[PDB]
């Protein structure tokens, strides 16, 4: 569940708490 595909589903660059 790495932040590679979810980033676009949540927010490009939301590696942080978001």
């Amino acid at each position: 569940r790495g932040l590679r595909r979810l980033g676009r589903k949540i927010a490009h660059g939301v590696k942080k708490y978001g």
